[PDB]
């Protein structure tokens, strides 16, 4: 479950990517239905993915992605992090952004 979303669509989501290196962070934020939410719901799921309240979502928070939709779903692989990473971080400074995040969920 997470805040705003339907529960079958993120036990769907955490479905699809049952297996070590399928997880396609784009696939999944169009899954549970994200990608379909406005640019102020994003913003707000970032600040929840953003565990440790540092204002971006480091690497360890990107391997922990799952956990904020279910305690006991698995650990990104670190190939699947850091796919995640590069994606994602389009100033280059190692980390992700509250912008960056809405960039990469809202096409
Ligand atoms: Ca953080
Ligand atoms: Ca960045
Ligand atoms: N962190």
């Amino acid at each position: 479950s997470f805040a705003g979303l339907k529960d079958a669509d993120v036990a769907a989501a955490l479905a699809a990517c049952s297996a070590a290196d399928s997880f396609k962070h784009k696939e999944f934020f169009a899954k549970v239905g994200l990608a379909s939410k406005s640019l102020d719901d994003v913003k707000k799921a970032f600040y929840v993915i953003d565990q440790d309240k540092s204002g971006f979502i480091e690497e360890d928070e990107l391997k922990l992605f799952l956990q904020n939709f279910s305690p006991s779903a698995r650990a990104l692989t670190d190939a699947e992090t850091k796919a995640f990473l590069a994606d994602g971080d389009k100033d280059g400074d190692g980390m992700i952004g509250v912008d960056e995040f809405a960039a990469m969920i809202k096409a």
